[PDB]
């Protein structure tokens, strides 16, 4: 065997190009560059928390590749798996459709080089004069062009290749932030092509240097960008199961899909085709002949429904379903979860992220435990509180700190240290039964409170039932009491109901919330105790997995309602406990993800946009970065529990009102059918809380001291 003993060895990454029915090693210098006329085969190894190896296949189509080609790409492709043991995640992807984790692997971004091995041309390789048409903000991508004025425009940047003479060109309507990943592919040609031999000459329209001039002529007049993502075809999906010839049959009309629908003797495919990409799912038990005809088959499906031959496609194992797939179903729980130190699968783009474990001890000097875990800090600064009656901020008793209404909305401004510096939270909290006139005054007193403070303040839109983490760590010790619904004004306090029920839960700071739900014994939960205040006896129902800090919460909130408590624990429940709910039911008892939330629901960026009211979200792929948050855009860290909006301090004034609505349209239309009290927190460049820093490491406090652009040109171009 040849290059195939050579291959997922060790982490890294691995790039063949497909030569005449061969695996040729690509030269790693050269990673990045893919011949349009023919096919690559790339191997990506990432290593496990617990030391196992995890691989992703991918084989790369150009836009001039022959069938004979990309089917000997493909056949390498399947046999590759199968020599790994056909654990690893195979993907398809075509030139200038790629997938995010493809697109990951690749800092300075692609090229698209003319020629190809039919063509006569080789990648080892001097006298070079090629031009580069550098599009792209996210996911940059230099194509040859011919060497013509005639190749140019006035929107994007340009690389006149001349060897040992690099020209960076920039049109007149080009936005600073395209220059600046520009400026990176002509450096990644000056270091890795040329081994930093090479001069790198920067320039715009009007100042074309001599030796530019002399190669395309004079300048004459150019025309404007042809401007290029998701957009709101995200949330439908169907669910197919397969055959062999090749029939499908629909199994799941909408998503979310049901887990059990997935049945390990056969395959499926997962339609996401007007969202651009299609999922092949093997059964273990699948026919070795159906397993290794995954790729035949999803091709099939791609023309049977008329689908752009270059929908995205990725193939998976049983047990190595990526989370996005997951995250079409209603809950997917695998059959390990709590034991183990990962999931079926750990996104490439957080592998290399160190996990922080809470202790409150030290919050204050690491922000990646602030992010991993939503918490800014203990929860022990000043804070004010305020209830909305009516259109006014009313201040809340002191003595009631840490008890909210259903029918009110509440505004807490609070002061956060961690670190050596400080900022503040404004936290506003609407009630389910909150009238809509006063959860709407909440919402423009929020924001008129930020501007009041500078604009500098964080905003989060919490909804009742589904509370941050830290805002339940604000009042102490005592526990976050959330009522169904009553009013805390001074002329309107309500009357409590005969029985009510409570679920009392704890975060990782142990801080603790009760929630008053509905008394079924359907809303019970094996993970947290609760709290069941009847006229008879009041009943602390402790679950299997309830812990010290819920029996805590339980206990004391218990004291709050002023009567004895009962102790009672999950399986032995006393009569009285059943027909008070109303008789017995199933509830949930799976545990929950509690550290590997992270690895169920990795931290995605994305970039917002609605240019006419269309709303247009990228996805930015590999590791989170701060060089990835533009000064002009509108970006979103959705960390699962939370939705950050980062604002950019040079945006569009209408992007920066619309930060919530845009947040709530991508929660809205997200495949996963996110909860939509999922809370929402908005904040401003250069004023970012530690829960958000934290998750970019490499994060320089003064960056944007210096203008990037004007550091980049003035650093090594």
């Amino acid at each position: 065997h040849p290059e195939f003993l050579k291959a997922g060895k060790e982490p890294g990454l691995q790039i063949w190009r497909v030569e005449k029915f061969d695996l040729v090693p690509v030269p790693t210098n050269l990673y990045g560059d893919f011949f349009t006329g023919d096919a690559y085969v790339i191997l990506k190894t990432v290593q496990l928390r617990n030391g196992n190896l995890q691989y992703d296949l991918h084989y790369w189509l150009g836009n001039e590749c022959s069938q004979d080609e990309s089917g000997a790409a493909a056949i390498f492709t399947v046999q590759l798996d199968d020599y790994l043991n056909g654990r690893a995640v195979q993907h398809r992807e075509v030139q200038g459709f790629e997938s995010a984790t493809f697109l990951g692997y690749f800092k300075s971004g692609l090229k698209y080089k003319k020629g190809g091995v039919a063509s006569g041309f080789k990648h080892v390789v001097v006298v070079v004069q090629r031009l580069f048409q550098v599009k792209g903000r996210r996911v940059v991508r230099a194509t040859e062009v011919p060497v013509s004025w005639e190749s140019f425009n006035n929107g994007d940047c340009f690389i006149l290749d001349l060897g040992n003479n690099i020209h960076q060109w920039c049109g007149s309507n080009s936005n600073r932030y395209e220059r600046l990943k520009a400026t990176q592919v002509s450096k990644g040609i000056r270091d890795n092509e040329r081994s930093g031999r090479a001069r790198v000459h920067v320039s715009e329209e009007g100042t074309e240097p001599e030796a530019m001039l002399q190669v395309l002529g004079p300048k004459p007049a150019l025309p404007a960008g042809t401007e290029d993502e998701d957009a709101a075809n995200r949330k439908l999906a169907k669910l197919y199961k397969v055959s062999n010839t090749m029939s499908v049959s629909l199994v799941a009309d909408e998503n979310p899909f049901a887990q059990g629908a997935l049945k390990s003797e056969d395959c499926f495919i997962l339609d996401h085709g007007k969202d651009g990409k299609i999922f092949v799912w093997k059964g273990k038990q699948a026919n070795t002949e159906e397993r290794k005809a995954a790729l035949k088959t999803a091709s099939d499906f791609i023309t049977k429904m008329d689908y752009p031959k270059q929908t995205q496609v990725s193939v998976l194992p049983e047990g190595g379903e990526t989370p996005l797939f997951k995250q079409f179903f209603k809950n997917w729980r695998d059959p390990d979860q709590t034991d183990g130190l990962g999931l079926s699968y750990l996104s490439s783009h957080i592998a290399n992220v160190e996990r922080v474990p809470f202790d409150a001890a030290t919050l204050h000097t690491s922000t990646a435990m602030a992010a991993q875990h939503g918490m800014d800090d203990d929860g022990t600064g000043q804070k004010q509180i305020w209830r909305i009656e009516g259109s006014n901020k009313v201040p809340v008793d002191p003595a009631t700190y840490g008890q909210f209404y259903g029918g009110d909305s509440y505004i807490i401004l609070y002061n956060y240290r961690h670190g050596g510096r400080q900022g503040q939270i404004i936290y506003n909290w609407q009630g389910a039964q909150s009238t809509q006139d006063e959860v709407a005054a909440s919402a423009i007193l929020t924001a008129q409170l930020d501007e009041e403070l500078g604009g500098t303040p964080v905003q989060s839109r919490v909804v009742q039932g589904k509370e941050p983490a830290h805002l339940m760590s604000l009042f102490g010790g005592k526990p976050m009491i959330i009522y169904k619904g009553g009013t805390s004004r001074e002329g309107g306090q309500t009357a409590p109901a005969s029985t009510r029920l409570f679920q009392v839960r704890a975060n990782s700071a142990g801080a603790t919330r009760p929630v008053e739900v509905l008394p079924k014994a359907g809303a019970l939960n094996s993970n947290d105790a609760f709290v069941l205040k009847t006229p008879s006896a009041a009943y602390l129902w402790v679950g299997t997995g309830a812990s010290e800090a819920e029996k805590t919460g339980a206990q004391e909130l218990l004291r709050v309602l002023r009567a004895q408590p009962v102790q009672v624990a999950e399986g032995s429940e006393p009569d009285g406990f059943w027909e008070a709910l109303g008789g017995k039911a199933a509830y949930r008892t799976s545990p929950r993800l509690k550290d590997k939330k992270m690895d169920a629901h990795p931290p995605r960026l994305f970039a917002c946009s609605n240019k006419i009211g269309r709303f247009v979200i990228e996805e930015v792929p590999g590791e989170l970065m701060q060089e990835d948050l533009a000064t002009d855009d509108v970006m979103l860290l959705d960390t699962w529990d939370q939705v950050f909006v980062w604002v950019g301090k040079d945006s569009q004034e209408e992007e920066k009102t619309e930060a919530l609505t845009s947040a709530k349209r991508y929660i809205e239309t997200d495949p996963a059918n996110r909860d939509r009290r999922t809370p929402i927190t908005v904040v401003k460049q250069g004023f970012e809380p530690p829960s958000f820093v934290g998750w970019f490491l490499g994060w320089d406090d003064d960056y944007w001291s210096v203008d990037p652009l004007d550091r980049a040109m003035a650093e090594l171009a």
